């Protein structure tokens, strides 16, 4: 951070999304005419929720980390009643939004996204940084439709022990993280497995009706496949969704897997 801004250095545009922490707007840096996103968070919420650190972690990590499949953080600043985050703007929304718009993905999008995601993680891991929050809602699409990871607030360094009171949903977390135990760079691989299954099926493999119900499904790795899911896909998903973190593939193994290579553009 060599420069410091102010809400006045921008021209806020249309609202992009989010709700309770604050909203995200399309922004235009007056000086340069640079387009970007401006996620505005209210101090009121921050404090009362005690996220001071996740925010610090987000602005922390995402500031340094620089990769084409990771969403950039350009800086931040806060006015009297809130904090602003200067973010890379991703022209094609979230992957979460695309999935609603398409229901399920073909083996090509699925394969591709997984690839871009692996490279980004492969890089994140380079720096012993585990995301631990890879869900389709934290995946944006670039001007060329490329995946771009965001939200490293829940992201920390590994190995780790943190038990952090709740995540809203357990869908993307692996047994270790739910079971409250120690975890590492492999948490991101179980998630990669979940995303893959979801992308092709339209629902995460452990979806349940109750938090409790899902924790059961997860903790026992109980998942089945629709008939349309091909064996190549099944193989890789079954390899990523291993109870034992140490039995999950390394990102290169994933990046070389036949089905991935046979369909990733
Ligand atoms: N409504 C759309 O077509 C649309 C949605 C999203 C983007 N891209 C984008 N880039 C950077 C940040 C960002 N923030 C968020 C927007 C919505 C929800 C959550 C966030 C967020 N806290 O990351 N969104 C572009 C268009």
């Amino acid at each position: 951070k060599k420069r410091q801004w102010a809400l006045e250095d921008f021209e806020i545009g249309r609202p992009l999304g989010k709700g309770k922490f604050g909203n995200v707007y399309l922004a235009r840096e007056k000086q340069s005419k640079f387009i970007l996103a401006l996620k505005v968070l209210f101090k009121a919420q921050l404090e009362k929720a005690g996220v001071e650190h996740q925010l610090r972690r987000e602005v922390e990590i995402q500031s340094h980390l620089r990769h084409p499949n990771i969403l950039r953080l350009y800086g931040y600043f806060h006015d009297a009643t809130r904090v602003y985050l200067i973010l890379e703007y991703a022209p094609l929304g979230t992957v979460y939004r695309e999935l609603q718009k398409l229901s399920k993905f073909d083996e090509q999008r699925t394969a591709t996204y997984i690839t871009e995601l692996a490279n980004a993680l492969s890089y994140c891991h380079s720096k012993r940084v585990i995301h631990r929050d890879i869900k389709p809602e934290n995946l944006l699409l670039g001007s060329a439709g490329e995946l771009k990871i965001a939200d490293f607030g829940w992201s920390v360094h590994a190995p780790s022990s943190r038990r952090d009171t709740l995540c809203g949903t357990l869908d993307y977390l692996p047994p270790e993280m739910i079971e409250g135990r120690m975890h590492d760079e492999k948490v991101d691989l179980w998630s990669l497995g979940v995303l893959c299954y979801e992308f092709l099926v339209g629902k995460p493999p452990f979806e349940a009706n109750t938090y409790q119900e899902t924790y059961k499904r997860i903790s026992r790795v109980e998942f089945t496949f629709p008939d349309f899911v091909t064996e190549g896909a099944r193989d890789l998903i079954s390899r990523l969704l291993k109870h034992n973190p140490s039995q999950r593939p390394m990102l290169r193994e994933v990046l070389e897997h036949p089905w991935i290579t046979a369909n990733s553009s």
